[PDB]
């Protein structure tokens, strides 16, 4: 909750809208979600990869997880590392750069 500084300043999607996924990928191990901008994934959890970041972290990803709605969750999109996800299929190819802008990285 709040204004951290960005992870990145560039990301890859499928489309300049960003709306299409990737690559599928599997999870391997569990993640605690700090801030806003982040997601909780556990082990074994179906997780959709929307966009790549570079540059300042080209170790970090993001996208939304598939399997637990309830109500909304896969709507407002988080963040997670490439260490604990494995992309095996990938659904589309991820050719567009697409810069992120002010509303970016900013939870209120």
């Amino acid at each position: 909750m709040g204004p951290m500084p960005k992870l990145a300043d560039r990301k890859l999607c499928a489309d300049q809208e960003c709306s299409h996924p990737i690559s599928m990928a599997v999870a391997l191990q569990d993640y605690m979600a700090p801030d806003c901008r982040f997601l909780t994934i556990h082990r074994g959890q179906v997780v959709y990869v929307f966009s790549k970041l570079k540059g300042r972290g080209r170790l970090f990803w993001g996208g939304s997880v598939q399997g637990d709605y309830y109500g909304d969750l896969a709507a407002r999109l988080g963040y997670f590392p490439s260490s604990i996800v494995r992309e095996d299929q990938t659904l589309k190819p991820g050719k567009v750069d697409v810069k992120t802008d002010k509303w970016d990285f900013y939870c209120q």
